[PDB]
């Protein structure tokens, strides 16, 4: 077991005791988990990455810079 989960760099709720159901995004640069909903990630757009063969990479706000 990894015993990890990371937390959204914006707010990530607080501690996140329900990260299992906590729609978080796994970054491709630092592998950091960003809030799917809080990061303003649309479900459809979020679905497109999840439907892809992993060719893409989800980059978090810090990695994506410009903020
Ligand atoms: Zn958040
Ligand atoms: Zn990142």
């Amino acid at each position: 077991g990894s015993a990890k989960g990371n937390f959204c760099p914006l707010c990530d709720k607080c501690y996140d005791d329900d990260d299992y159901e906590s729609k978080m995004m796994q970054c491709g640069k630092c592998d950091r988990w960003v809030h799917s909903k809080c990061e303003n990630l649309s479900d459809e757009m979020y679905e497109i990455l999840s439907n892809l063969p992993e060719s893409v990479a989800y980059t978090c706000v810090n990695c994506t810079e410009r903020h």
